[PDB]
């Protein structure tokens, strides 16, 4: 059994619903990092991945890194987020993407406030590097990006980094879909009942 992860950071946003729509024509399930402020500016979007089987997780309010990892505000961000996520799918969810990654943000200090408070953090293992190609020709874009995820893949787990507000990122996700399908990986959400270490700590405690 091998299973991928895509992942959708930073939205929702104007392209989530293409996405959405993409995702479910292949059967896929995923999973979405979301910012405080599009939670609000969205809402029937994050009722809408929620609804379809998706994983609906944190990314935080501000996604600024002087307030997150210097001044420490990582955990007071994420919960705040939870919460309005909580609003609209009456669900808190446990799951946390660090913004710009856990590493080296994420100090002693705060991953034990991360477990502390109740929740888990999941980097990546394969980057699709969609942001090399912002403000490119999107179909060119979208193959390039599916290439740099299709070679990547190797490993019976493996955890996918997306942007879903970049139309290159959406545009690349069927070939992607079709390409590890043909490895043989099925494409599901997180699962909180079935979490396993995804981090650049390797800290099996988050
Ligand atoms: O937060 C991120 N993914 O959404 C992210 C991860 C790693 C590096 C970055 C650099 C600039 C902006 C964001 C990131
Ligand atoms: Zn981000």
């Amino acid at each position: 059994r091998k299973v991928a992860y895509l992942t959708f950071d930073d939205g929702p946003g104007k392209y989530t619903a293409e996405l959405l729509n993409t995702l479910k024509q292949h059967d896929a399930k995923a999973t979405f990092f979301l910012i405080g402020a599009n939670v609000k500016e969205f809402p029937d979007l994050v009722k809408r991945e929620n609804a379809e089987g998706h994983y609906v997780g944190m990314h935080s309010m501000t996604h600024n890194f002087a307030k997150l990892y210097k001044n420490g505000e990582y955990v007071n961000e994420m919960k705040e987020d939870q919460g309005l996520i909580a609003n609209i799918i009456g669900k808190s969810p446990k799951l946390t993407r660090p913004p710009y990654g856990s590493m080296p943000g994420l100090n002693e200090g705060l991953r034990n406030k991360v477990v502390e408070g109740g929740f888990k953090v999941w980097d990546w293992t394969i980057d699709s590097l969609d942001w090399r190609y912002n403000k490119m020709p999107v179909d060119a874009a979208a193959a390039q990006i599916a290439q740099n995820v299709l070679t990547n893949a190797t490993k019976p787990q493996e955890v996918i980094l997306m942007h879903d507000i970049h139309p290159q990122s959406v545009a690349a996700v069927p070939a992607i879909l079709k390409g590890l399908k043909e490895k043989g990986y099925e494409f599901e959400a997180y699962h909180e009942e079935s979490h396993f270490p995804v981090n650049f700590w390797h800290d099996n405690r988050m």
